[PDB]
């Protein structure tokens, strides 16, 4: 499924994101844009050989099992493939474990480089939240 932007936002909120670990929703919503431009089927293979599922692009080397990252762990416990349903329930969860594992939205590559430090305020703008 490939979210708009509110749409996206009110999930996120519902499932407790807004302001979680100190980060507004406007910071998800970024990060979301920029690792999978919205689209719960985004999968990218990463050079080590695990890969980025679903919409916040989160890697089968320490989050979650793909049968095919040897030597990975899955702290989420569960199948890579969980993350790329249109309900991202899984999603958000896993993502709450990893933004309070001490490095905060840092793991996300996209989020760091592109979100943090600009208005994310303007993600979620307009939206009936
Ligand atoms: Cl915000
Ligand atoms: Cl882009
Ligand atoms: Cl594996
Ligand atoms: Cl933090
Ligand atoms: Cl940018
Ligand atoms: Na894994």
């Amino acid at each position: 499924k490939v979210f708009g932007r509110c749409e996206l936002a009110a999930a996120m909120k519902r499932h407790g994101l807004d302001n979680y670990r100190g980060y507004s929703l406007g910071n998800w919503v970024c990060a979301a844009k920029f690792e999978s431009n919205f689209n719960t089927q985004a999968t990218n293979r990463n050079t080590d050989g695990s890969t980025d599922y679903g919409i916040l692009q989160i890697n089968s080397r320490w989050w979650c099992n793909d049968g095919r990252t040897p030597g990975s762990r899955n702290l989420c416990n569960i199948p890579c493939s969980a993350l790329l349903s249109s309900d991202i329930t899984a999603s958000v969860n896993c993502a709450k474990k990893i933004v309070s594992d001490g490095n905060g939205m840092n793991a996300w590559v996209a989020w760091r480089n592109r979100c943090k430090g600009t208005d994310v305020q303007a993600w979620i703008r307009g939206c009936r939240l």
